[PDB]
C-alpha cells in the first residue's frame, strides 16, 4: 500500500493495534464501507464531538478488537469522520506517512498537509 506522499504505507498504531484489518496499517478495500484510511492522532475535542455525530470511539467494544480510544491514541479513522470533524474545524491532526493514499478521494492533500504531524 501507498501513502498519501507516494511512500510505502508506513504504520499508524501497533498499540492499540489499529486499521480495519488490525494490522496497525490504514490500508482499506472493498469489505471496509468506512474507509479507515486516514491516520489521525486522538484529541480529546475530537473524541467528544465526533461521538456527538453518532461515531462512539471512546467505549471499548472488545469483540471488534476495538479498546476505546485515548487522547494521543494514533488510529485509522473512516475518512468521512475525519472531513466531518475537519468541517466542524476539531479534526486532529494527521500523520501522512500512514495515511493511505485511498484518503485522498475524501480530502486533498493540502488540506490534510495543513493539519499534518509530521
Ligand atoms: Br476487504
Ligand atoms: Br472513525
Amino acid at each position: 500500500s501507498q501513502n498519501v506522499l507516494g511512500g510505502v504505507l508506513r504504520a499508524c498504531s501497533m498499540d492499540p493495534e489499529t486499521g480495519f484489518y488490525r494490522d496497525g496499517h490504514c490500508r482499506t478495500g472493498p469489505r471496509d464501507t468506512g474507509s479507515h484510511v486516514v491516520c489521525a492522532e486522538m484529541t480529546e475535542a475530537f473524541l467528544e464531538y465526533t461521538k456527538r455525530q453518532g461515531n462512539d470511539l471512546m467505549t471499548p467494544r472488545p469483540e471488534m478488537d476495538f479498546p476505546g480510544l485515548e487522547p494521543g491514541d494514533r488510529w485509522c479513522l473512516c475518512a468521512a469522520r475525519w472531513r466531518e470533524a475537519m468541517e466542524a474545524g476539531v479534526a486532529p491532526p494527521v500523520v501522512l506517512a500512514a495515511t493511505s493514499e485511498a484518503a485522498l478521494k475524501a480530502v486533498d492533500l493540502e488540506v490534510l498537509k495543513a493539519h499534518a504531524v509530521d
